[PDB]
C-alpha cells in the first residue's frame, strides 16, 4: 500500500494539473490537511502563505482540503478558492501556495500521501496522545491510532525526502519556521 | 415550553433586528431550515426567491439557517450573505426573502419557532416515516419522533396562524405552491 | 413487504419451533422486544410471566429478545434461559410465555412482525414524541420516526387480530391488563 | 494523574476488598480488560485460569471488567460469577484469577490501572496501529490513540514492576507464556 520514496507520491491540484512530488527533491515540504470553514482557517492561511513567500524557492507548502473534521469543507472543488476569497478569511484573499483536490486522509479512502505520512511519522511530536474529545465527530472507517484528528495537522518533511516531524491542530503554522530553518541548513 | 399562538413567536434577522411573527397576521408564511452549503441549496434558494416575489404582499418566507444537518451551515452570521453570493449559488445570487440568525431546530436548544411548529405538525405530509439513513448523522439531543430530518424541511402556515402542512427534505419548494394558492383563496 | 394480515405473521421459538400467528385467533395478544440484562428485566419479566397466566387461554405474550438498545442481549439463543434463570431475574426465574429467537426490531433487517406492528401503531400511546435522549445509542440503519426507542415497548393486539396499543418503555407491563380485559370483553 | 509506581495502584475485588499492588512485589503480573459475553470470552477465561495454575505463586493474573466495548458486560458486579458460571463460559466455570470490580479502562473516568498501563505501553506490541473498524463503537470521552480497542487487550508486568508488553484484541492469551516465563528467568 504505502510509497516506497515520498517522491513516489503524486497530488492533482484544483485545476486539475498532476503534482508530480519528483519536483519536491531538494526542497522541504510542509504538507497541511485543512478546511475553508474552520475556526482557524484564517490564521493557518494567512501563514501558510506567509511560510511560502519567506521559502519561495527551497519550501513547498502543499494544502489538501478535507471534510472529515466537522465537515468543514462542503464546497466542491470549484467553490474553495471563491470561498476562501470572499467569505473565510475573504477580504480578497488568495493562496500562494498550493491547494489540491478534497480528499479523505482518514479511513479506506485515505489519500496515498496521508497514509504514507502517518506511517512514517504516526503521532504528532507536540501531542502524542490526543485523537478526539468527542467519539461523535470520528465518522471514518477503520479508526486507527495514527489518525488524523482535525483540521491543520502538518508534516514536514526535509528536502531528501525523509519525513521529520508531525504537528497537531493546535501547534501553529508559523511555529514551524525553526524546524523548517534547521532542515534547510 | 410551546408558543399558544404563532404570532407569540420571533426570531432575530441576519441584521440583528427583530421579526415579530404579528406582523404575519393575514399572510400565508412558509418557514424553511437552509444551509449554505447543501446539495439543494442552489434549488431551494431559486425557488424560495421565486415564491416570495409572485406573492410580496400575501407571504412571507422565512429561511432558518442551521449547522445540524452534516454540518452544511458552518457560516457565522455575517459570512452567510457572501457565501450565498459568491460560492453557493454564487454568481450574484441574493435572497429576496428573510433570513435569520443562525440556530439549532432539534435538541435542547431548538429554536421556540420550531419546538412550535414540530408540535402542530410533527410529520410532512409526503413523507411521514423516514427520519435518517445513517445513524451517525444523528448529532443532537434529544431525538424525538417529530425532529427535522435533513436541510429544507419546510412549514406552510395559514393567514389566521393555524399551521397546515409540513413537507419534506424531497418535496421540491416551488411545488408548495399550490397549496399557498388555497390557502390565500 | 408489510404483512396485509397480522395472522399472515410468524416467529421462530427458541426450541426452533415455527409459531404461527393464525393460532392467535381469538385471543389477546401482547408482543413485547425484551432484554435480559436491562434495568427492567426483573420487572418487565415477571409481569410478562403475571399477565400471561392471568389469561392463560385468552392472551398469549410473546417476547422477543434484541440487541439494538444498549446491546443488552448479547446472548446466543441456547444461553437466553440460562441468563434468566441463573443471572438476571436469577433465582430459578422460568419465562411462562413465548420468548422467540433473537432478532432486530429496527433497520433494514427488522423482523416482519415489528414492520407490521410500528406500521399499525407508528408511535406509543403514552409517550408518542420520545425516541433518544443519547444519539449514539441510535446504531441502527435506517432511522424512521415510528422505531422502538428502547427495551420493552408493548404492542397490545385484539381478538380479531386488529392491533389496539402501543405502549412505551416507561409503560409498565402489568397497567396493560386494563385493556386487556377491555379488549376480551 | 498518573502513578509513579505501579506497586501504588490499587483495585477493589468482587468481593469489596482491596488488592494491594504492593502484593505483587517480586510476581509478574498478567492485567486483561476483560467481558461475559464476548466472542471471545470462553477462550480467554479458560486461558487466563490455566496461566494462573501453571504459575499460582509467581504470577497474578487480574481481571478487569468493563462495559465499553460492545457493552458485553452489562452485568452487575453481583451477577458476573453467576453469568461466567451458568451462562458463558457456563458448564460450572468459575476463575481460579482475580476479578475486580466492574470499571472504564477509556476515557474521563479510566480506573487509575488503565491510565498508568496505558501510559507505559501506548499500544500493542503485535497490532499498533488498529483503534476500530466501525467508529460507532467509540462511545468513551476522550478519545486518546493509546485507548484500549476491545474486550481483552493484555498488558504483561515484570516482577520488579515495570511495564514490559501491551498485546491486542487478537493477541491469544495462552501465547503470552514464553514472555511470563522470560520476565520470571
Ligand atoms: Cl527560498
Ligand atoms: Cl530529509
Ligand atoms: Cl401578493
Ligand atoms: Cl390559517
Ligand atoms: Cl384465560
Ligand atoms: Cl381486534
Ligand atoms: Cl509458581
Ligand atoms: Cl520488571
Amino acid at each position: 500500500m504505502i510509497a516506497k520514496s515520498f517522491y513516489d507520491l503524486s497530488a492533482i491540484n484544483l485545476d486539475g494539473e498532476k503534482v508530480d512530488f519528483n519536483t519536491f527533491r531538494g526542497r522541504a515540504v510542509l504538507i497541511e490537511n485543512v478546511a475553508s470553514l474552520c475556526g482557524t482557517t484564517t490564521r493557518d492561511f494567512t501563514q501558510l502563505n506567509e511560510l511560502q513567500c519567506r521559502f519561495p524557492r527551497r519550501l513547498v507548502v502543499l494544502g489538501f482540503p478535507c471534510n472529515q473534521f466537522g465537515h468543514q469543507e462542503n464546497c466542491q472543488n470549484e467553490e474553495i478558492l471563491n470561498s476562501l476569497k470572499y467569505v473565510r478569511p475573504g477580504g480578497g484573499y488568495q493562496p500562494t501556495f498550493t491547494l489540491v483536490q478534497k480528499c479523505e486522509v482518514n479511513g479506506q479512502n485515505e489519500h496515498p500521501v496521508f497514509a504514507y505520512l502517518k506511517d512514517k511519522l504516526p503521532y504528532p511530536y507536540d501531542d502524542p496522545f490526543s485523537l478526539m474529545t468527542d467519539p461523535k465527530l470520528i465518522i471514518w472507517s477503520p479508526v486507527r491510532r495514527s489518525d488524523v484528528a482535525w483540521n491543520f495537522e502538518k508534516f514536514l518533511i526535509g528536502p531528501e525526502g525523509e519525513p521529520f516531524r508531525r504537528y497537531s491542530r493546535t501547534f501553529p503554522t508559523i511555529n514551524i519556521e525553526p524546524d523548517i530553518k534547521r532542515l534547510l541548513k
